[PDB]
């Protein structure tokens, strides 16, 4: 049986994309740029801060100095950190708390494999910290998803090989990173987005220990 589960944060445990979106929107409004809506935000998801800011500036064809660019970037991050102060256990995705309990009761290791720079803070606010055996530090890994490094680090941090692990992800890059790490992916979302070759569930309420066991046995 698998010995660990490696969790992405956004789109698996909770929604942080909402707060990034709101923070970019509020920045854009604050400097008179229109058009930062949820559709446009698709071009900002999982993209660096610089790239995002550049794309938002490119809407209005607005020019800034290096000093101004830096300050804008900081203001968005400050706004994001303010907005996540509201995170609570009410923000945990369905099925996830029960899954963590059940994994823990079965001595299966639980690790976070997220690019979130606020991962520990977020898990604390959601009261999940006690379930986690490690949180992979994205500052200590060389390359981001779809590189496998973050999943490798998460596995190793709990004393397992990625080949002994299931990885849970909602993104194409993340599924690819899981695959390349050696772990078994189980996607959440749509096969139209994540591929027909992996097991995918429609939402997180389908991530149960029994289902994960069945998937493991069938691989
Ligand atoms: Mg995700």
């Amino acid at each position: 049986m698998f010995k660990a589960v490696l969790f992405d944060l956004d789109g698996v445990i909770t929604d942080t994309a909402e707060y990034h979106f709101r923070a970019w929107k509020a920045l854009a409004e604050e400097i008179g740029i229109n058009g930062v809506d949820r559709q446009f935000n698709e071009q900002l998801k999982g993209v660096s801060r610089e790239d995002s800011l550049q794309k938002i500036l490119d809407l209005a064809d607005k020019k800034v100095s290096a000093e101004e660019f830096k300050e804008l970037a900081k203001r968005k991050n400050d706004n994001y950190v303010k907005m996540i102060q509201d995170v609570s256990p009410a923000d945990v995705y369905p099925g996830i708390l029960q899954l963590l309990k059940d994994l823990r009761s079965n001595k299966i290791k639980i690790a976070l494999a997220s690019a979130s720079k606020n991962g520990p803070f977020l898990l604390e606010r959601m009261n999940l910290t006690g379930y986690f055996d490690a949180i992979a530090d994205p500052a200590e890994v060389a390359a981001s998803k779809p590189a496998p490094d973050i999943f490798i680090a998460a596995a190793h941090a709990v004393g397992v090989a990625p080949s002994e692990s299931i990885g849970l992800e909602d993104s194409q890059a993340g599924i690819q990173a899981i695959k390349d790490s050696g772990a078994l992916p189980i996607g959440v979302g749509r096969p139209e987005d994540l591929g027909d070759d992996i097991v995918i569930v429609p939402d997180t309420s389908h991530y149960t220990l029994e289902f994960l066991k069945e998937v493991w046995l069938q691989k």
